[PDB]
């Protein structure tokens, strides 16, 4: 169904800009047990490495995180009242910390129990894009059964499932863009 490779996405310059933040991605990723390569890919795809980014519904900063939803979710999990400010989300360090936190919330929460780390990666970017609920309900109304079904697929099969069945066109497209970004990041390791 979704023609998710059209138009081509050229990752080179988004990735070069995102790579300048790799020191922070590495630190925050370690701190949250999140993959720095996935953080960097998300930065490239979301802000293209611009820490002053503004997006969809005033999502802000390098990872284009929304204060009142995702940001709040991170503060809740931290036992903090409230939610981040706009100026906190424009701070690269704070932005990437919170985005890593949010990725950890998804991995250890709705997506808990996915055993293939590559399928987990794909599920994480689909869930970051359009929410874990929309993804899981393409499998089952029951979380546990959804996860069980996800665990029977490999990564190619999971993409094909998302491409045929997810209602959001952005969902398979985020997997395509993730792989364009991971390929482009290879040029920066010697």
């Amino acid at each position: 169904k979704h023609d998710y490779t059209n138009p081509p996405w050229n990752a080179k310059v988004p990735v070069q800009r995102a790579m300048q933040w790799m020191p922070i991605s590495q630190k925050a990723g370690a701190a949250w047990g999140v993959d720095p390569q996935l953080i960097t890919a998300i930065i490239a795809i979301e802000s293209g490495g611009n820490p002053n980014a503004v997006a969809k519904s005033n999502a802000i900063g390098l990872m284009q995180l929304k204060a009142s939803t995702s940001g709040r979710d991170v503060y809740r999990r931290m036992g903090w009242s409230g939610e981040p400010t706009t100026s906190e989300l424009k701070n690269p360090e704070r932005n990437i910390s919170m985005g890593a936190a949010y990725l950890n919330i998804l991995e250890t929460g709705p997506l808990a129990g996915i055993e293939d780390p590559k399928v987990l990666q794909y599920a994480l970017v689909v869930s970051y894009a359009n929410g874990a609920g929309a993804l899981l309900r393409t499998f089952s109304s029951d979380r546990k059964k959804a996860i069980s079904k996800i665990n029977d697929l490999d990564a190619d099969e999971f993409l094909e499932h998302v491409a045929r069945n997810h209602p959001a066109p952005q969902a398979p497209r985020y997997i395509y863009k993730l792989e364009q970004a991971l390929d482009a990041m290879l040029e920066h390791h010697h």
